[PDB]
């Protein structure tokens, strides 16, 4: 009656020897588990991703359907790794690149490194050399339905995926490279040797501001089947300080009673307009807050 | 003219004796083979089941259309096998569980077990260990298409399967762990190792609300192809109480007097919407119907 | 130019002396062979088949395309069986079996045995111990597709059948039980070693209703390569009363007379329509005038 | 210079003396061997082969893709050796012969001797007593390949055929028996025992009606490698009189001039169509000029 | 250092005298050994052959795949046998003669003895008593494989080879006759006792026409390892006037300046197109060319 | 506790005046035995067969799998006695010489002497002639078993080998021959009268280029049990530059310094690639080498 919880917690770890940390949890699991992040911007998201954003070293997909989100995201992203001093590459094979908008989103453009391939045999490759580099945070593939094969220019590029992958797999997972593929719905290959899958998708009326969900219906890092609802307004990205507001004012970093927010025993607005626009006027002060929140997930 | 009579249970014994008990059948007989079980929440199925639910210790397949209510059926299942005190686990190969949902089908989210494998192999492996602690009450595995070798990322599956199973099935026997098995439609090594296949499809129009036919395919614990025909309503699942309603009325468990039911010798309402609705309120009552309906199935 | 005719009946007397009765006989040759039958249902094919129905203490093959009509005809000789106070059994490894159509055909769902074994070998053995008790009438094996081998879960079952079939042949010769494989198309063993092999197969358009011709292509027991039309309408089956009516009227077992039909110096109905609705409301009739025409046949 | 050409027919002569009439012969050479005919039913083909259709005390193998009208041929020949009077056996390890369809061949169905074997073995054996009584005049055995040998349901089919077409050749020799093997494509005894091999393909798009080439590969009886174009069409079968009118206007039997056919100093039509169509009205007059062509062959 | 060259051709003497001529001799050798010849059609074949053809009194075998050239260069022969006034003769045990194509290939067809032994002891019976009428100028046997001994219908035939072979040799050796073996790749008895052995196989892709190349991997009468590449079309068999007046051009019997060819003092077309039709149209130019070109390799 | 190392030498002194030099030494001891080579072209080889290449007036037999090198080895070898100044003979009775490919290994062609005999006596007896006249280099033999005996045509090769191999052997002793059999794997008679024995085998994966392991299995004129790994590529044969410029920079023959190759103090490319391209110009410069390499080993 209870030696019976003991075996239960003895097959994890059997199962995780065999396997690896990750490889089995209870869904309501603390993760924990040791990998560096590169935060996604929304930190309601880096939260839900369990471990503060997408793991360095692994391989992340993001899916769905066309203006649900995925490229916004994927920028978000390689944004923050560079604001975080990292190099960014981009593997286009779709040509629809808005530096503009890259730039709305607070990707620093002229460092983007960009490639834009003849096949999808050179994207995959010219993938690894660039992680094999060590020197790359963040490589971005899109998209995956665009790396059609050489030879095609019967179902070659389902094991062009599955034989590059595998090979980009293994000197992955010790290069701090997140590598993140984009996906418009050789999926099959992705499907499997992600580490991290979302679902990106708008959801209900747009208003300038769409809504879309976002689920991570795979993890192996942390805890997986976690959803957020965030708001993407056009030409600006996913609103992020009103997600750092909720989040903060949740976890006691900024102080909330009722429409009072207050952060440093120190008013700094009343009601979330104000002082989502008090933290936009002050980067210090955003940034702080961000670490903060990221420090207390993490 | 009467010895013959004798010959036929001579041989039903004799192949029971090589083949063992269920190896042979009338299909009107009472089933009553010693095993245990785990409820799947409608008692009609269960009563269809002959045995009260899904046979533990024994390998059982639903399979049917997408959006047929075969990941509705096992996670009422699992629900039951929680709310019993057990443990449950679910290998994922699908990535499409929704937990919200999966709550309301009254699943305990935070302790449900994950799984979410790199191959087939793998996912047959992170079944048999947990299998093997004894500890589990249902594994639910989604699904057996999904379960792709891991070579392939020349019909291996089909012998992977085979395979497996063959070596999970002898240890299963003596665990108590249910194992559930989707199917969308090496599953012929399946067809033959479950103990229980069920056949889940909707038929005719919506309405919210459709109804799913159920037929007992395969059932080597109790006479098979038996159906039932429940409703499944959105983000609800299938409707139990009208189903336990109705059965336990037409059981005499509770009176029906035209439109009039009682319980207890104490009126509970007029008409089902009532009545369902009087249980609805009073989960003692909801239980101890239910306990009484399975005692008697049993 | 006559002692010709004598060599003739002369070697079919030593092929026959050397192979048995029905090694060799003219196409037109009225059948006569002493053997027990079980008909069928429509007499047409019960004529066609030469000795009045299916030989008990011998093999059947039934085949041809899914959907085709030999489940249904199958179903419907049990039912014949049964309705004489015999016992049938249903050995299945196809999991498809709708009690309520079976039942809709003449079945007692509840006094059939069945049996769903784990591999052929079972089933073949199960067919064994059935046959063997000598209280079986008819046995149904559906199919023989799906009778995959054990050690399969080289070219395993075609030897598994011709070994099985080779030991079930020698038992069955003595023991009245009929033996009917079902076969969609180890069924070249079947093809030497049944003693009847019918083509069944839809013709044309449906109508609901759908025609389907069932040949003799083999026939050990009476001349082959007789042929038969019958209507197949769904959820009733083959239309027994029109072909007993069609018959009975062509053997003067009741007379017609342009559109009048009369049985027993009384008219019965004008057309055949209401002719055989005359029947269908009197068992006693249809039963007597069935006998009849068995009677006549042999 | 002369005494050169003497040597070649003194060697001929020698090869004939050690291995008998036809060991040898030239390609263009008049066969006017003595051996009884049993006529195809198409003179062409008859013409082809020489002697005037397949050898009787002889061997005949008809091989060719299936389709191609082997069958058609074979049952085209039973048709012919019935009308002169004469009786058929078929032996059918097959089980695909369409009796309507051979009437529709002029083949008398109810007079037809079928034998369905359970074995190759038991096959030849019935093939031997019937050629054994001297009565039979065409025996037809369908086909090579389904002849499966007994034990096998290591090579035991190709010393069966050996073993029992030796015995066989030896006896027929001396019956008036004409053999037919159809195959469809143990052959490699067949190739060397048979007296005459045709090769029968379609060629070509369909029209309901096919051509179909037939080749002598082999002739023991006749020059070899002397070819026809028939017409098959659907339920009819080869065009014979088309054929007939043909050969018989060439022949002078039947005087054409330009579009004007006559026969007997009278006309009877003008064209092909209209002149068959006459001879079709005219059994006696189709019958004539049948035995005119073939006592001209001869 | 001299008298080195000495005992060289005196070993090869020695060798000679021992063994005979064409026992050993240098590649590069001027062949000159007195024997009759037999054309092949194609001259550079004729001189690749250093003799001008396959040699009369000794067995020439001639193997390769299947649709490599084989049976069209035997019959090129026997054409060539023909026109110079010869006799040839057949000895098939393959059955796949078209005469058609052996006409298209200069083969007086009626004149053509052909044979279809029972056996390959009959087979080379049959060889022996024509090659005795010394009457006989060339002789096919096709094929090797296909000349299984008589009580085969423990490895015979390699000893019916032998033995017959032997035989046949010392005959053969005084008759004037050129005796050719196909094969299709016993052959180890031919392989010594051949005087010369052609490897007939196609190489490229097709164009209706194919490449083959034939090497002379056995030459007893010339230097042996020589090799050719010709053209054969569909139907037409081997290009032997383009090969013609290739090889008349390059032996300056037909003068070519450029595009420009000559014969006789005298223009005869511009191209080898226009050339090799200009002599298409003189048989009696043709020959005179061919005489002359056999005249110079000889 | 010093005697001893003295009787060591006694002894195989004692063994070497009973049985010859060669009967017994060291496996690290210097060959230096007095014996005429041919170099087999790859200075390795000829370094690794201690003195210097194949031993004259001795047998070499070269055995392996087929596709090896055996071939290849041994034209190399005629190659080098030709340039040498000498003539060599090739004694085939396998058929498969390519005098292209044996051009493009170096050999004379036009001066190699061949003979094609009739039987394993004629083989060896031609092979004594020449090799008796003293003035033959090297005598090829291709290949050991296709020598079948002539009355072949109960273990008499076995014999037919010993007999003459004993008999070719006494005389050989003293001819500067060097005889060459090449065996595909009588050879129980070869595998003890060879002085030197080459195991000649692919290793590995090929690149047009295929890598041969080459093993002295047997010497009895130098140390046995040395090997060298050869690159062999398609048409060309071993790679004999990149292996002279190998070995010869070991020698200090040629200097190497890192990439850097140079020649009589004389930059001659830096790299392999471009150095043995600097030899592969100067005929003079890769025999003065090659005469340089010689020496030394010797
Ligand atoms: N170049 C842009 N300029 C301004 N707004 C943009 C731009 N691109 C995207 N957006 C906004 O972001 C939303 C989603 O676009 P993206 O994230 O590219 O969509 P996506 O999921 O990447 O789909 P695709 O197939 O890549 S377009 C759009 O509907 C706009 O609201
Ligand atoms: N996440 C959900 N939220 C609300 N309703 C759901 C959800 N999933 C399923 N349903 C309801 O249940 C029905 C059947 O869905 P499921 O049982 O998943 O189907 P299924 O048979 O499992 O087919 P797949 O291929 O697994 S989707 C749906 O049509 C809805 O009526
Ligand atoms: N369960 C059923 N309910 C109502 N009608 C049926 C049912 N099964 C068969 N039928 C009717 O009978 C026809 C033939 O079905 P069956 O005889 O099962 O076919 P079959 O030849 O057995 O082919 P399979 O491969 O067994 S489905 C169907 O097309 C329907 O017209
Ligand atoms: N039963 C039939 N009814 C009508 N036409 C037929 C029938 N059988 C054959 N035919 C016609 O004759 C053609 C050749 O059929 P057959 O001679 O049986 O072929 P075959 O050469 O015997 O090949 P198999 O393998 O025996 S079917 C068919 O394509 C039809 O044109
Ligand atoms: N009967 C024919 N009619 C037209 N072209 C032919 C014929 N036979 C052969 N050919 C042509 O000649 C080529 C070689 O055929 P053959 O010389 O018979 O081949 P082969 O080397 O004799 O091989 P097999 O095994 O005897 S078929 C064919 O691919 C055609 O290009
Ligand atoms: N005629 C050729 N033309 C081009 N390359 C050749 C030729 N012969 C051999 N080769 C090359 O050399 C390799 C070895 O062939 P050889 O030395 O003849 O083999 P081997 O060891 O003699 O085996 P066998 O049984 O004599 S073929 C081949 O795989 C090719 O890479």
């Amino acid at each position: 009656a209870k030696e019976r919880s003991k075996a239960i917690e003895t097959a994890m770890s059997q199962i995780e020897k065999a396997f690896g940390k990750g490889s089995i949890m209870k869904l309501g699991a603390e993760s924990k588990l040791d990998v560096q992040v590169v935060s996604t911007g929304s930190l309601s998201l880096d939260l839900a991703l369990g471990v503060g954003g997408i793991p360095r070293g692994r391989i992340t997909e993001i899916y769905g359907p066309e203006s649900g989100g995925k490229t916004t995201l994927a920028l978000a992203i390689v944004a923050q790794a560079q604001k975080a001093g990292g190099t960014c590459a981009f593997i286009d094979a779709e040509h629809a690149l808005d530096p503009v908008y890259a730039r709305a989103l607070g990707v620093n453009t002229d460092e983007l490194l960009v490639s834009q391939p003849d096949n999808g045999e050179q994207a995959l490759e010219i993938m690894e050399l660039l992680v094999r580099s060590g020197a790359i945070d963040v490589v971005v593939v899109d998209s995956v339905a665009a790396l059609t094969p050489r030879a095609e220019i019967p179902g070659l590029q389902a094991r062009l995926m599955s034989q590059a992958l595998r090979k980009l797999t293994a000197i992955l997972s010790k290069t701090g490279t997140a590598a993140i593929f984009i996906n418009q719905v050789g999926g099959r290959a992705l499907k499997f040797y992600a580490s991290v899958r979302l679902d990106v998708r708008k959801i209900g009326q747009p208003t300038v501001a769409n809504t879309v969900k976002i689920k991570t219906v795979k993890n192996k890092v942390a805890a997986p089947f976690k959803e957020v609802e965030l708001a993407l307004v056009y030409g600006k990205g996913f609103d992020q300080l009103s997600d750092l507001v909720g989040l903060a004012a949740d976890m006691d970093i900024i102080k909330k009673a009722g429409s009072f927010y207050s952060y440093g025993d120190e008013r700094i607005g009343q009601g979330k307009e104000k002082t989502i626009a008090y933290i936009a006027e002050r980067p210090e002060m955003e940034q702080e807050i961000r670490d903060r929140v990221m420090a207390a997930i993490r």
